[PDB]
């Protein structure tokens, strides 16, 4: 199923995901799609980022069912610093 991101930088991404998939999974996804530009090594470490969803913060060791996060949900991700 297909849901949306707004990434740290204000893009929309989509990502293709299972209902069963974790939330470090689903981060993991949003990586991959953003490490066409800088080249090298450049980036925030997953620890440093939570998802937001519908207002609430998605906790590790849940998949995306668990929130019932159904396709064309919109994600936000955050720092946690």
């Amino acid at each position: 199923m297909q849901i949306f991101v707004k990434t740290l930088t204000g893009k929309t991404i989509t990502l293709e995901v299972e209902p069963s998939d974790t939330i470090e999974n689903v981060k993991a996804k949003i990586q991959d799609k953003e490490g066409g530009g800088g080249g090298g090594g450049g980036g925030i470490p997953p620890d440093q980022q939570r998802l937001i969803f519908a207002g609430k913060q998605l906790e590790d060791g849940r998949t995306l069912s668990d929130y019932n996060i159904q396709k064309e949900s919109t994600l936000h991700l955050v720092l946690r610093l």
